[PDB]
């Protein structure tokens, strides 16, 4: 009852935070189409994002021990909802990138919310399948977020499923006031139960950190950008990108589920396979997709690539709880998910950058040289 309602005012909670982390993402076509903006303003705003989201998600490590975790849930979203309101009826870039630096800054304020809450609701040999399933909130967001955002666009504006989108972040930062719980102990259901220096100078600490860099950085090119390379170079439509992003997060979805039952250090070798296969994957839509090529190819690549990112996003995880000390593992994670949104960062300025300064075919090739790179130094090490 109170763990049905404890994750579902959250797994659709958190959804409607992802679905507005990318919601920026998910009417590019439409953004670009109505008023020309530079792909460096692009990549300006959702750096902004990365930014704002690397910091916030590193005091929010600290503000969990701080402050209580239904109060900044709750908060965030209101401010989420407040954030894509205003996005919505601004129209210049400037104050785009500060309204999306102020939607970084409040969905960094929100995820450890869900770790403390879930942290503190489930048994401690259950945090990772309960974290597998709301990671799996990621997925379900970003594959129903492009099919509509496409669907809706088409038929009535950008900023009408902006609106829509904040109207019902705020109505549900309203429900989840009073939904969710920090404690049990509050209501009352038998609640259950330097060395720094060395960790962030642990070499194994750093490799995993610049691996899910990479795997967060790739991902974050080929989901912020793939669209929209379909789009601009090889000449596909609005549907067939958007279907892309959907087929990715579908993929992501395969991806971080069966990452739980594959990795049940032999991890290492599934994690170093699943980045290969994502290297792999980013060549052939690199290479072999064309005007003439189906759709159902591209999907099948989304899937693959989704299978092959959220995959070791989730392995990244696992790995970086199994590698932390017990009694400052929140430290660990922090750092970890402060490399990954440099990872964010390096994915969206200076990747559009690249983009709009040699061509986006080069600029995928960087992403999936960085990638292959990044793999086979990571075969070597072993
Ligand atoms: O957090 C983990 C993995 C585990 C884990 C537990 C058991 C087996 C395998 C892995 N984990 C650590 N603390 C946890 N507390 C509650 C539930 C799971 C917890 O990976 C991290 C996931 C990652 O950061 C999320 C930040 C920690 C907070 C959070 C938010 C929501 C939740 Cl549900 C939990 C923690 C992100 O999602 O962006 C990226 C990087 O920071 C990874 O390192």
């Amino acid at each position: 009852y109170y763990r049905t309602v404890i994750f579902s005012a959250m797994f659709g909670g958190y959804s409607l935070y992802y679905f507005n982390r990318k919601t920026f993402s998910f009417v590019m076509p439409s953004l670009v189409e109505e008023i020309p903006l530079d792909k460096d303003d692009l990549g300006f705003i959702t750096s902004s994002q990365s930014a704002a989201y690397a910091i916030s998600k590193f005091v929010s490590g600290v503000l969990s021990d701080q402050m209580s975790a239904r109060w900044l849930f709750s908060s965030g979203l209101l401010l989420v909802g407040l954030v894509n309101i205003f996005f919505a009826w601004s129209s210049t870039v400037p104050v785009f990138a500060a309204l999306w630096f102020l939607n970084g800054l409040a969905q960094g304020l929100g995820w450890p919310p869900c770790g403390k809450v879930l942290r503190k609701w489930f048994e401690p040999s259950q945090f990772g399948t309960w974290w597998a399933i709301l990671s799996t909130s990621m997925n379900l967001a970003g594959g129903l977020g492009p099919i509509l955002a496409t669907i809706l666009a088409q038929s009535y504006s950008w900023r009408s499923t902006l609106a829509l989108s904040g109207a019902l972040c705020v109505v549900v930062s309203f429900l989840c006031l009073l939904l969710i719980h920090n404690e049990p102990a509050d209501v009352g259901l038998r609640n259950l139960d330097s060395t720094l220096q060395e960790l962030l100078l642990s070499p194994y600490l750093w490799v995993l950190s610049t691996g899910y860099l990479v795997v967060f950085g790739v991902k974050t090119c080929c989901t912020d950008w793939g669209q929209f390379f379909l789009i601009q170079e090889k000449g596909q439509s609005a549907l067939v990108g958007s279907s892309y992003m959907s087929a990715l997060e579908v993929g992501g979805l395969v991806g971080s589920i069966a990452a739980g039952y594959l990795s049940d250090n032999p991890r290492h070798g599934l994690l170093l396979f699943m980045m290969a296969g994502m290297t792999v994957s980013m060549y052939l839509f690199r290479v072999t997709v064309t005007s003439d090529s189906p759709k159902l190819w591209i999907l099948v690549l989304g899937a693959v690539f989704g299978f092959s990112s959220y995959g070791p996003i989730a392995l990244f995880g696992v790995i970086a709880n199994e590698s932390a000390p017990p009694n400052l593992c929140g430290t660990s994670h922090a750092i970890v998910g402060l490399m990954a949104n440099v990872g964010g960062f390096l994915a969206g300025l200076p990747f559009s950058t690249i983009a709009k300064h040699y061509s986006w075919s080069t600029a995928f090739w960087v992403a999936e040289v960085i990638c292959a790179a990044s793999t086979a130094a990571f075969f070597l090490l072993r």
